[PDB]
């Protein structure tokens, strides 16, 4: 029993965290094989952040301008290239702690673990979801840039995020490991605002299935709904539309609990219109949307890494 | 900015997780140096669970009855001893991945990370707190026994918990790494019930200070209170009494935010009386009590 917000074990990623220093800026880098990946804004100071020509700033840099530190060992930079918003520092040493890894771009609603680092040193791990507005509600302080988001698939680490910045509302923006931003964000100093967020519907439904698996049934009802009627109601409460893909994905949880997805939709529909009424689901007074259907299965079955 | 429930990086503890098998039972062990620590109930049979004599069952066991597996390598048991509710299996290999560590016994209200394992294999990490009733609200399935609770402070792993059992309410009971149970629990199938839980008041106040640091001030008020008047109100909502130690502990957060501890106590009384009114504090509609004053300072500086 129990349902906690659980991150993947961070050991395989901790062995990849390095400190990258370029001039006055110190952020984190991800050392995989003989390459160190980090946000390209490390080559930026104060005027280099306002209106920056990154190709122009990078051509002016030499390999010895980047001080890379793996623990107490300085890594020798032998090359530098830029792919989108990520800087790639070729080093002389291949990381012996390099795990089996992939660079994957995730979709909104998908969750991943974040290993928050400061000065190439891991300080915490947490689980969060790529919001529909492409931001992450992270916990980051100055110096966290270059902290990575990942999923662990069997023995393979799928890197899906690199932290670049904090928006004025306290939410975070970053890129996949190929330097492509998540959302309409750019890596510079300009007016950028996160779009109005929406709730990840498939994730709330998965979390309601997890509540049923844990003995919380108070919200269940005898009613069912059509997918169209549910989406008409969901749109009104700023909830993401539920597709037939989502209904299919929730199939195993529906089979395990004996509650059809559209029957669970009718419970969510009542919860949106009438509220919790002083009651809680899995210790929460709000509908949780940062557990995917796979996360629920993984935690309520016992999958290991 | 931001406030998340944050666990410590689990790498240093992952390198210590082994699988311990004794007869039909398979749970997790913690391999530190040449010793593997695990719950002593790994030696228990079917009829030897309601009233087990552990000294008697252990004297009947030999080193080859324990199959210890570190990844795909079978470790060789060369000794066995029992310290309270933990079994210590002396092995012939010192764990090369052994970090700088300590065994620390924590007090209720203290937080720690849990690395949940199944068959000596880490499946996930989460944060939780020692409840005032000495249980943890964990997420554990059968086979998670021997999973450990830890804190990491300046390169050193402080082991503070080892999972032993699930109570009938779904909450969990376990021991410190010296085998001493937290709470009035025993490692027997006897009728055991967790005492009625209470909210960790000092932790809620620390979390309200974290909300102020993050710009959330809606709950603040013009009032202050006496510690006695606060405790009289707190006990009515099943909140732990706030001691002068707690008031002292919240001093740095009080200095940083400019809100006196007893002034924040008056905010908390009002929150208890009125509720949230559709508003949230740090993305929560409930008062969070699983962040210590030390966690708040750590995360906000
Ligand atoms: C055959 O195992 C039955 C069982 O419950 N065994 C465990 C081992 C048990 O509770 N363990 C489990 C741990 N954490 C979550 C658990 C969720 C579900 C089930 C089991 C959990 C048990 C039981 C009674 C005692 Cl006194 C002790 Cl010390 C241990």
């Amino acid at each position: 029993s129990g349902f906690r917000k659980m991150a993947f074990p961070s050991g395989k990623v901790e062995g990849c965290m390095v400190q990258v220093t370029c001039g006055t800026t110190t952020l984190n880098g991800l050392w995989l094989d003989d390459v160190v990946y980090c946000p390209r804004h490390v080559i930026c100071t104060s005027e280099d952040m306002l209106n920056p020509n990154y190709e122009d700033l990078l051509i002016r840099k030499s390999n010895h301008n980047f001080l890379v530190q793996a623990g107490n060992v300085q890594l020798r930079v032998i090359g530098h290239s830029m792919q989108n918003c990520v800087l790639k520092l070729k080093v002389d040493t291949a990381n012996p702690k390099t795990p089996k890894y992939k660079f994957v771009r995730i979709q909104p609603g998908q969750t991943f673990s974040v290993l928050a680092c400061y000065n190439g040193s891991p300080s915490g791990v947490y689980q969060c979801a790529m919001r529909p507005n492409f931001t992450i509600k992270g916990s980051f302080l100055n110096g966290s840039c270059g902290s990575v988001g990942f999923n662990i698939d069997y023995d393979c680490v799928s890197f899906c995020y690199m932290h670049h910045m904090e928006l004025p509302t306290g939410v975070h923006a970053g890129t996949d490991l190929e330097g492509n931003f998540y959302g309409p964000f750019v890596d510079r100093q300009t007016a950028q605002a996160a779009g109005t967020d929406t709730t990840i519907t498939v994730n709330v439904l998965a979390w309601l299935y997890a509540a049923v698996i844990n003995g919380d049934r108070w919200f269940l009802n005898r009613f069912t709904t059509t997918l169209n009627d549910f989406n008409l109601v969901a749109m009104k409460y700023n909830y993401e539309p539920l597709t037939q893909d989502h209904v299919d994905i929730l199939g195993p949880l529906s089979a395990q609990t004996g509650i059809a997805v559209l029957d669970m939709c009718a419970s969510l529909k009542e919860l949106l219109q009438n509220g919790m009424n002083g009651r809680t689901i899995l210790g929460s007074a709000l509908l949780e949307d940062e557990f995917t259907p796979f996360d629920v299965v993984r935690q309520c079955s016992g999958v290991t890494f």
